[PDB]
């Protein structure tokens, strides 16, 4: 079975729901394993000394018409990260586009530097494409995406804090 993990978002501390992804195991099993381990937490601490988890991180870059950014649970800001499988993890394929609203691509500053950084795309992104491997889609919850989309702006500074109050595999 192709995983379905979860996120329960807080946005200023008020529960705004909850985004169900679907990850594509079957196409990218590996950058699917990072991104389901963390969602976990079951690897225990990294050797950043921090949690590989995304419990307690927050979507520290949301852009409106865009997407929405974020695990990066060692820095906060876009500077950090870390993967199940060391600092960074090379590009697995990039079989999957990105065609719709609710689309998991990992962020990266390059090729073959994908870490915890994820965004989900809040609209079709095709620039996006062979640039950043695509593992999933939310299934449920694209009314939360959106909520989340609305405390952005088009630095991606967000007036709230947006935060992944719980997770986990369902």
């Amino acid at each position: 079975a192709n995983p379905r993990v979860f996120f329960d978002m807080t946005v200023g501390g008020a529960p705004a729901g909850r985004i169900v992804m679907e990850l594509y195991k079957d196409a990218v099993p590996r950058t699917v394993e990072n991104f389901r381990a963390l969602c976990t937490g079951e690897k225990g601490v990294g050797k950043s000394g921090k949690p590989l988890h995304y419990k307690g991180s927050a979507f520290h870059r949301v852009i409106p018409d865009f997407m929405c950014q974020g695990g990066d649970f060692t820095r906060g800001n876009g500077t950090g990260g870390e993967s199940i499988y060391g600092e960074k993890f090379a590009d697995e394929k990039f079989v999957h586009k990105h065609t719709k609203p609710g689309i998991l691509s990992m962020a990266n500053a390059g090729p073959n530097t994908n870490g915890s950084q994820f965004f989900i795309c809040t609209v079709p992104c095709n620039w996006l494409d062979g640039k950043h491997v695509v593992f999933g889609e939310v299934v449920e919850g694209m009314d939360v995406v959106k909520n989340i989309e609305k405390v952005g702006s088009r630095s991606g500074t967000c007036s709230k804090q947006v935060v992944i109050a719980d997770c986990g595999q369902l």
